[PDB]
């Protein structure tokens, strides 16, 4: 019987067979719809296109992620990615097989409420479960304590977590990720005089923080760099064939993790969020906290992100106490990772809603 | 055979085999329940903690003394104590043991009575006796003849003893001891901001009062001290890695053992009440137990308690007469102490009240 | 002119004018004084409570009894009393009025002749006499020839009395009373739970024991209603709305009196003390005292006193001799009465002592 | 020459004249600062913004409250809300006026001290006084007599009074209030949809729960209406636009105070402090505290609190005993109120610290 | 002294005097280069044209202009614009006048830094200043508060302004403009048989578009009228003397505006950004900005421009608040009229950046 376990956060469908090490299929939460009405006899016809397939015609399509900071926008989008996800790239009856769905914390209630629905009326499941991220991750880090910083495409997420357990008034989310940054990554890159439009442009300039883009240990070194380009600038070749040079941009971009008021926010950077999750928690577990935080998803890559943590979190915290950050390789799938070992624990299997419990219990039940 | 001596007092219990120098088993009287419900699969479940494994795990516990004032509260969290106490630490079947069991004296009916029925139905026991404190503090001590002051977290007695024998109508108690200092340290500490609000915090508290707290001989000198900080304040670490610096409420925190009124009760300083004992007793014998005034407990242990004892009870007895005061080293294990030497007499041995002779002639013959 | 007769035992004053059948003025003696300090601008500020007034404020107010066992401890606090009974509930200036204070037998010159002192000096009284209390009882009686039993709050006395005349070799006081059997009450209370430690508490159940509690014909008996638990329980309600339920503390509170032995008194009940009061006297007056001896004073009052002294005493005597024992109702106001009745008769007139004769023969003619 | 009165709780100011009805100045206590760095010439520049001239413009302005659970958090920003109270509000040379301040009870010994230093030494005032809130509103109430529970935004208190005088050891504090209220609301408001992040956003979500949030008599019928939906989900307006619509979230945001569990805190709700409260008081003055129990302040306002305290200290105390709670409309200016009727009562007038009596004596003389 | 306002957008330079209420010269952006090499002697030669006199010869000359989407594009022909605006049409050394110059917001670095160097080091200048373009159009509205819509010929720009201030995230630029929809009326226009290939027509079909082409309520209407031709055909008179007949094509030109889609690009109309750029403002203030909506520029010019906007943001945004428009006539030099106004208030005097602090400071100081 096995299990499926689907991580769906914005911007990458994380998606395969539980026990397994990594997931199989891994494509981008798009679905791309033609820009342009086409003449041709023939061709597609293809209405709609979706994941990697819309990757590789972006110039035609219009791309539309389905769901933003967590929160499901258009509902038969998503929708069309499980059911592509399903049949075209894990090659499975949803009916053969209990499904672990992921999701953020603090998440309006629509979203599990109607997801549920989705994964047992139109696909049908003999049972599924709707997990907390962070707690996912914590699993895949092998470890029953620690604060979780979760940073993602969507969203950025704090979870304290002691000794299992948890404290939900100290889990503390901020709208601050891998899609805000490569915005801000557009109009600071405009600049330089390179104009990037277009929904298609956007995942180039994903493509150019992924590679480039580091967080600087101090941003007034980066700043004496800009002053004077010597390695800060670096090349770039755009799909077409023009180079993009790029100088302070590279590590600017990354820096409105710790300064969000470079977009305008009035919300305290990541490491003044994690120290004020720290703070809510009683006195007695914040040592262990800050000796176990742990770092996964997307926007947690950026070269550099570790150590400036190590400096900022050590510069707010009392000096006499060890700060160790964990953040382990293969930190992006981590959540995935904890779905896999999760749904492979004996004592997890009582906990799938079954199909039967949720048509005679209701929906009020997946909480 | 051997015996079994458990000293249970509010916030220590104390146990081990007879005829040994310390107790093996020391730990905290706690029975911690978890406050945040927590979700993991794997953690815990542990519904109920208890003793050290509770202090281990503070922030996420609910702490509860199930014995207050020495009275017990919670009778079922009682049992759990004694239930550990028993497999976990001293790794003992209750069968093979005659078990020695302490209380408070002019302590409520139900405590003696209840005890007795739980540990002759609950753990089968073939023998036991419950004593009086003060008498095995005694014991300790190597003498016959002496006002005996115990203080422990409860509660606070003088029995006076004079040459074996004893005054039941000289035995005074009084509800002040290491709870009600902590509590007052609580609210005496939160005038320098340093704010302790909940069940774990009071045990840190608790940790503040027995390593920095002393008994000041004179109060006004310590006020002098409050007045030009120098050797007064100390600094003190919290867990978390805060620093905390207390001055004069490191001394006017056991002050309230000789002024009551910081509390707001009526009834006079310990040494009105080790006096007032005195007073109580046949002119004849008063010069024996001036001379011999023994103290035990937790809550006798602050530096200079006894000096300030061998100045106010000085100034109201007359001056003629001499006022020794023995308090010795290892004086908190006196009542464990003197529960060992005296299940180690022989006789002593017909005293033991039988499972049988329980059984037959009822609850009503513990006394 | 007429009089003033002014009955100062411990626990309640009885003052009024002669002649008449009962007191005016029935409150209690004590001395309130705020316990904690009150920050109000406009309240009191009433740094001395007294009588009933201090009875309407206990919970702020530490009571202070200004007169123990009969002697008066804090002179300050007993002008207060008296100063407030002559002003505020008799509404009288005192040079207005010859008047007769009273006392108990074989009690310290200290309090004749400073009480005297104060009569004249302070308050300015014409003339004043300072009477023996169970002579006065004997004279409510309307009877010339008894042995009276007064207990009191502070004192308990036997005073025989043969044909007029005296006897003060047979004179026997014995402090048992009121105050003794109050806290003997609260020492044998607590050992159902009830915790009562404070002054203003102790007036609780001195309250209990003046509605409830009842002196036994047989003990044993009210053992045996102990051991079946029927009527002997009663409920009592406090002050707060708490409810006390009291089954063998009922009767065993005055068995004291009885039995001094619950107290650690070696003094013989007040049974043994009237018959060894008979025996020391003359061979000749024995039965005429057995079959007199009167009752007066509230700790007179419980139910069955007088049956288990025609018990006691018919069992210590020669069984051929009739012994009535007369306690009237009313028998509280006995002194009461019987200064009244005193201060009536022209006879008694030429025995007051002057203002004038006091100052020129001086403090020793009291006596 | 009159007085002034100020009322500094956070959240609000009330200021005004003393002998008069109610406060004229009511403003917020916030010191508003530019988010954005703002590009014209002309315009403000205003790098401070205060009270309700800050709440006029909040989208571009950072609010901060100076104040934060009764304790000064930033000394120069209250410094700016008392110069503004007075020069532009109530018109006024402090040195014309004594002033009565106000504070919250059991706070740091720095609020006083820096306060008093603050407005002899910045302002200069001939006199002035810092009271306890609790007392302040017991005089607004007509009463001499009960036990108040004062909410404001900071702070909650349990302050017993008896007849004037007052109990410091029965006083209670508790972090609950609006604020605390407020961000409850921010997250259980998040399960709509509706993302409130910001400072501003918090004062409309303030606004809320000012108008729609009522507390439940019993919280299972509050339950049955968001089971079903009728009159619970009302409408309200943003100053956007937009339409919220909050059902069960309007009276589970009040619950907080009877279950502090909904925030993660192990403190009793507000009806088992006050209970507590009244349980360590003397057994005497206890009916009287449960028969008149008094309330103030903002975070006393909800309908609805009343009878649900009317319900549930019915409860916890002993059936036999008239709970009558006493809770006045206008009691969110009571504090205000009392300040005022105690300025004008001329036995109080003696009490003022005097700006003369300050230099010489020093800080220590506040106390 | 006064002082020079440069209004440098593609299509247009505006220049004149500031404190005047028009600029004096309003010429076109062109440098006018002859198409055929030219067999004459006398001719010219002049072998670049600028301005309205390449205008006068647009037959001979290929038009060029050297600024492209606000970005400079060729910088010696800029340069010779403005010495033909210095000299030959405001007649003024520049050495005499400060020099306030115009940009849009978003602009590449390179247009500030060249532009600057230029006028200090080619032309020398006192003094220069390069401003916003929508904050000198909301200074000419008479306005502090308001987001303006500015559509020149090269970029249409929304820039919301609160209470001064300006909100630089929310800021969002667009290429649509009178150059994009010159030349979508060219390749629309060619379907009835029209066919101008070259740059001298591009600026004969500038002004059909100026004179003819307005912007329909409803599209739909716009199409009804097409299908029956009776208003919407017009006729249009060329230089050559032959009549254009235009009828559908008069409104679907400017329908591009809020549709980008004719031109193939995915950017949502002018009114979906003018919403956008409202969604991306704090919650407070978008009322105001709602209400205060102002717009600027040359493409702001056709006839329905206002009402359709008035409709269609009225579409988005909730009903329940007003959404006034404020387009005032003499709208296409609100920007000039803007730097006039700036360049006369005192305020802004030291905000001008100085010849020699430039030369100091370096290119960096213009930001
Ligand atoms: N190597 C990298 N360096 C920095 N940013 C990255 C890198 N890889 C991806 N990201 C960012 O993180 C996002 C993917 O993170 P992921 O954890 O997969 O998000 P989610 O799980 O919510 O889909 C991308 O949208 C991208 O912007
Ligand atoms: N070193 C010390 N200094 C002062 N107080 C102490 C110290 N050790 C413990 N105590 C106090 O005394 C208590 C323990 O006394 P103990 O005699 O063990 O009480 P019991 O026998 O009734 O358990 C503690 O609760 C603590 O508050
Ligand atoms: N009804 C009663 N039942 C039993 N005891 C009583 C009763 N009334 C009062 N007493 C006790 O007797 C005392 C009062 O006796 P009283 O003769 O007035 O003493 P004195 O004359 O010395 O003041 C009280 O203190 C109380 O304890
Ligand atoms: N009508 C109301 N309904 C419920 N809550 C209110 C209402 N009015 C104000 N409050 C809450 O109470 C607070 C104000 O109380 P207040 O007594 O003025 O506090 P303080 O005196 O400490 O400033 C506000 O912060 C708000 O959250
Ligand atoms: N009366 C009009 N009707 C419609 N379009 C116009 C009109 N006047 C000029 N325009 C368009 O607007 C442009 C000029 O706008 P302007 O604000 O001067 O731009 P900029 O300030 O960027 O030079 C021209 O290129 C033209 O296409
Ligand atoms: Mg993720
Ligand atoms: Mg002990
Ligand atoms: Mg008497
Ligand atoms: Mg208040
Ligand atoms: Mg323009």
């Amino acid at each position: 019987t096995t299990a499926l376990v689907c991580d769906n956060g914005s911007g990458l469908v994380k998606a395969g067979f539980a026990g397994d090490d990594a997931p199989r299929a891994v494509f981008p939460s798009i679905v791309g719809r033609p820009r342009h009405q086409g003449v041709m006899v023939g061709m597609g016809q293809k209405d709609s296109y979706v994941g990697d397939e819309a990757q590789s015609k972006r110039g035609i399509l219009t791309l539309k992620y389905p769901i933003e900071h967590g929160i499901i926008t258009n509902w038969d989008d998503m929708e069309k990615i499980w059911h592509h996800t399903f049949y075209n790239e894990l090659r499975v009856a949803p009916e053969e097989h209990p499904t672990l769905l992921t999701e953020a914390p603090l998440n309006p209630k629509a979203n599990r409420e109607k997801m549920t629905q989705i994964m047992f009326e139109t696909f049908n499941v003999p049972a599924m479960y709707v997990a907390i991220q962070a707690v996912l991750s914590l699993y895949a880090s092998g470890r029953t304590t620690g604060i979780v910083l979760d940073s993602g495409d969507g969203v950025t997420h704090n979870v304290p977590i002691y000794e299992g357990y948890a404290l939900p008034h100290a889990i503390m989310r901020l709208d601050l990720a891998g899609r805000d940054l490569t915005d801000y990554l557009m109009k600071i890159l405009t600049e330089r005089g390179y104009s990037f439009v277009t929904t298609a442009e956007r995942e180039i300039v994903r493509d150019i923080k992924e590679k480039l883009c580091y967080v600087a240990l101090d941003f007034e070194n980066e700043m004496a760099t800009a002053a004077s380009s010597s390695s800060l600038e670096k090349s770039y070749e755009l799909p077409d064939g023009q180079v993009i040079t790029i100088g302070n941009e590279r590590f600017r971009c990354p820096e409105t993790l710790f300064q969000p008021s470079f977009i305008g926010m009035e919300s305290a950077g990541i490491h003044e969020t994690t120290y004020n999750s720290i703070m809510k928690c009683d006195i007695d577990i914040r040592k262990d906290l800050y000796a176990n935080n742990v770092l996964s998803g997307g926007t947690t890559m950026y070269p550099g992100i570790a150590d400036r943590m190590q400096k900022e979190i050590t510069a707010l915290a009392p000096s006499t106490m060890k700060i160790k950050i964990i953040a382990p390789p293969e930190r992006k799938y981590s959540v995935w990772i904890g779905g896999s070992i999760l749904a492979s624990l004996s004592t997890f299997q009582q906990m799938w809603i079954s199909k039967q419990e949720y048509d005679e219990a209701g929906p009020s039940i997946v909480h």
